[PDB]
């Protein structure tokens, strides 16, 4: 709104004088406005990290059963629960801590030094003291400490890449603008964190700190919204159903055993039936909840971060690898990410060559030794160091890069012909040029912009020096200009300017009668491997979308090449999104597709409206502008070349720059969840039949099976080893072609439910029979023979859970070596039970035999045989 105001109006609006504050106002200004600085207010209290972990209903119920174990006197079985609750806690507390943002990237964005006028004194003070109404000067190389509008112009160009992401300097004009334009084309004002590239200017503060756009993005980063794992929402969706399911059972256990005292014959001891009820109640709650589940998921996700490590894709947060599997919207950045941020040219215009395509040759590229050198013999001012790091104006570095791409050294021709010209300074209207001296004559070098170059150039250089041709030469270079300018190519003019001879110095007046060698038009090309990663993204069912902040002209062509959008398709400006409310936003949202010239505020709002549509999205970017879109997106990717800002605010950071690894990552995420779902289907299926045997054992007043500690043992470690084995089953890559999984289906969706219930039933059937065989012989034996049959039955379950619709035979018994490796280790754990030194604390009777075990184990065996003969029901379902 202030851009419209200029000169005194901006100052009168601030009621501050232009030349000097006199330090009286800044004595005061710094009290109400504060220093130009950014400071975090994160409390990060220790209390909240742990109080917040109890929000999981799965966690509160275990706390209750652990306290009960204390009153009953089973201290052992209580303090084991507290241990795996510290696990469930410190797993969830440290995942979030890494997620938290840091202003370290924000730190040093604005240079401490700022030449400002205080009391009429030209002094340089720290950017902290800078306050609104102060006047700063910007010679070249300054860091633009305070956002603001500069009344005086030195012809200077500042780099706004930190705010916007472009690596090219943009000219700054002091003229007032009366219309609303996108933040990037605010040519009359500068913002904090931008680097001044050329010239010296004087500018107004226009507020500081949080008011600055560099501080408005800081407030945007401060929000730290969303980032909820689908699994977590999925888990809690049916954790709440579970957390209400156990409490339903605890009432019946009390009601049944209270229903058994009302009908109690003669004397009935209520204290025992109550205590008898607690032993069942605590047993059910233990048997239901999966103690290892948090610790197992945290491990399988460590395999994803390891498989992506070998493709130079770094993941900072484990649960994000599952988020990749469900992704359906990819939002990217045009420059710095989809590109190498490196320009060159394939279509040069010269009269003789007439080729759209670019041919690279070792001095044979141009007819005659003279033609190729004349395009830009001395125009460039860039420098390549021993390291070779980029340095110079970006438009000009593509020249010597062009020479190096043609296998022609630039150091061998830079010394052959030497600059002699004054180099008249470059300005908004003028174009800088240089003069050099030849073996026996002299030339003047002029490099211009075709819109202003051809107004002053009459002569034309082709097949020898040719007379100025006003007609038949302007249309063909207008046709070349326009066909170029329709492909969104930046064009510049190359002149020889041979008319002056033996001139001591260079005068600006002789800009006329120019001889022009030709024209070329360079532009930024995308990665070599993007073409494969968008055609695969489309073919994977993920709708890839673009959000960049560059000109619409450049944005139209980008995506036409890869096939993202049609040639007719038009992108939307950030000003249009400024005026479009949310009411029709989502109406437009599906077909919005590519954007153009957007602010950082604009990028993060898009991902928020895409999430409202239920589709879980992903963002890939770099620099500092992309950072809010990375933090808000359900998973944010960053480039290796990108600034440490986006690098430090992304859930994944690919160092190699190999884009294809992103679509490869979506292949891992869908497989990661395919195992987890299959794996979590295993762990609860065992938990079900264990509750079934506790409940049937309660309907006949049988002593509760498996005592108390034994139940905790099996879930914490006995079932952790096979759960990880399933977590590593084969990928089944054909499944990858199918469209992203909906974030709404249950964990058991896809027909697994009918398989989890089937397995959990056949389990309890056998455990009950062994208890009957056990209870007939003795009560002591029923506890062991039921537990024997159980922990063996859940161990053998792995062969059935390898696939809900697959059999071990014919699918490869030896297919997975870890499954067989995991089953063998559970056998040893069971072996440790039967030891005499540990038989006691495991409630296994001393008078336990091998023929009795034979009956029990044989029952546990036949259970999984039943799971394998549900093949017919599964086979019948298909037809
Ligand atoms: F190309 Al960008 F932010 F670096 F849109
Ligand atoms: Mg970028």
């Amino acid at each position: 709104e202030i851009y419209r105001k200029s000169a005194a109006e901006t100052f009168t609006q601030l009621e501050a004088t232009e030349k000097g504050l006199t330090t009286s106002e800044v004595t005061k200004r710094q009290e109400k406005y504060g220093f130009n600085e950014l400071k975090n207010k994160k409390k990060d209290p220790l209390w909240k990290l742990f109080l917040e972990t109890f929000k999981d209903p799965m966690v509160i119920v275990l706390v209750i059963a652990a306290l009960v174990q204390l009153v009953l006197g089973e201290v052992v079985e209580s303090l084991i629960i507290f241990l795996v609750l510290i696990v469930n806690s410190i797993i969830s507390v440290v995942q979030t801590r890494k997620a938290e943002s840091s202003l370290d990237a924000l730190r040093e964005m604005s240079a401490p030094v700022a030449k400002v006028i205080r009391d009429g004194s030209k002094q340089s003070i720290h950017a902290r003291e800078l306050v609104p109404g102060d006047v700063v000067i910007l010679d070249a190389g300054d860091f633009v400490p305070a956002d603001g509008r500069l009344f005086e112009s030195g012809s200077l160009k500042i780099d706004e890449g930190m705010l916007t992401g472009e690596s090219e300097a943009v000219e700054k004009y002091i003229d007032t603008i009366p219309d609303e334009v996108g933040l990037g084309d605010r040519v009359n004002m500068v913002f904090s964190g931008s680097l001044v590239v050329y010239g010296r200017g004087m500018f107004v503060v226009t507020g500081t700190a949080s008011e600055t756009e560099i501080g408005k993005i800081a407030g945007l980063l401060e929000t730290a919204e969303a980032k909820q794992t689908p699994l977590q929402r999925k888990l809690e969706s049916f954790s709440k159903k579970l957390g209400l399911g156990i409490l339903a059972l605890c009432v019946l256990i009390f009601a049944v055993e209270a229903g058994r005292v009302l009908l109690g014959d003669n004397s009935a001891d209520m204290a025992t039936a109550i205590l008898n009820a607690f032993m069942f109640a605590v047993a059910v709650a233990v048997a239901a909840i999966p103690e290892a589940l948090s610790s197992i998921v945290t491990i399988v996700l460590a395999v994803g971060t390891n498989k992506m490590a070998k493709q130079h894709a770094i993941i900072r947060k484990l649960p994000a690898v599952e988020t990749l599997g469900s992704t359906s919207v990819i939002c990217t950045d045009k420059t710095g990410t989809l590109t190498q941020n490196k320009m060159t040219v394939v279509d040069y215009y010269l009269p003789d060559g007439t080729k759209e395509n670019f041919p690279e040759s070792p001095e044979n590229w141009s007819e005659g030794e003279r033609r190729l050198i004349h395009i830009a013999v001395l125009c460039n001012d860039s420098n390549i160091n021993s390291e070779g790091k980029e340095l110079g104006d970006p438009t000009e570095v593509a020249l010597i890069a062009f020479s190096n791409k043609n296998n022609q050294d630039y150091n061998e021709i830079r010394e052959k012909f030497i600059r002699e010209g004054e180099i008249p300074f470059d300005s908004d209207r003028k174009l800088m040029s240089t003069l050099h001296t030849f073996n026996e004559n002299k030339a003047m070098l002029t490099k211009g912009g075709p819109d202003v170059m051809f107004a002053r150039c009459s002569y034309v250089f082709l097949d020898g020096e040719e007379k100025p041709m006003t007609e038949e030469i302007l249309a063909k270079l207008k046709e070349t200009n326009e066909e170029f300018s329709n492909q969104a190519l930046r064009v510049l003019a190359y002149g020889y300017k041979r008319m002056p001879a033996d001139t001591t110095e260079l005068k600006l007046e002789d800009e006329q009668d120019i001889v022009l060698v030709g024209l070329t038009a360079m532009i930024d090309p995308p990665r070599e491997a993007v073409y494969a990663s968008i055609e695969e993204s489309k073919k994977a069912g993920i709708r890839t979308v673009m959000i960049t902040g560059d000109h619409k002209t450049t944005a139209q062509a980008i995506g036409r090449d890869i096939g993202l959008m049609d040639a007719d398709d038009i992108a939307l400006t950030g000003q249009e999104l400024d005026a479009m409310p949310e009411e029709e936003l989502d109406k437009k949202l599906e077909h919005i597709a590519v954007y153009a010239r957007v602010s950082p505020e604009n990028k993060i709002r898009i991902v928020k409206a895409w999430q409202k549509k239920g589709k879980i999205t992903a963002m890939t970017g770099d620099g500092v502008n992309d950072a809010p879109a990375l933090k808000q997106a359900d998973i944010g990717v960053a480039m290796g070349s990108g600034t440490d800002v986006a690098k430090d605010s992304a859930a994944m950071i690919l160092t190699d720059d190999n884009f294809v690894s992103i679509v490869d990552a979506v292949g891992v995420g869908r497989t990661v969840f395919d195992n987890i779902k299959k794996s979590i289907a295993y762990l609860f299926a065992g938990n079900l039949g264990a509750i079934i045997a506790i409940l049937f054992a309660l309907v006949l007043d049988w002593i509760n099976p498996f005592t108390a500690l034994q139940l905790l043992f099996i879930n914490l470690v006995n079932d952790s080893l096979p759960a990880i084995a399933l977590g590593m089953e084969k990928a089944e890559p054909d499944v990858m072609k199918r469209k992203p999984r909906d974030i709404n289906e249950g964990i058991f969706a896809g027909g697994t439910m009918r398989a989890v219930i089937s397995r959990g039933v056949l389990i309890g059937i056998a455990v009950i029979i062994s208890q009957y065989i056990g209870m007939q012989i003795s009560p002591e034996m029923s506890v062991a023979m039921a537990f024997t049959t159980l922990i063996l039955a859940r161990t053998l379950q792995t062969f059935a859970a390898r696939s809900n619709v697959q059999t071990a035979f014919g699918a490869g018994f030896f297919s997975n070596k870890y499954v067989i490796g995991a089953v063998l280790l559970c056998f040893v754990l069971y072996g440790i039970t039967v030891l005499p030194g540990a038989r006691e604390i495991f409630s296994i009777p001393a008078s336990f035999g091998l023929h009795e075990w034979s009956i029990a184990a044989g029952l546990a065996l036949a259970a999984v045989v039943m799971m394998e003969i549900i093949k017919v029901v599964q086979n019948k379902f298909f037809k």
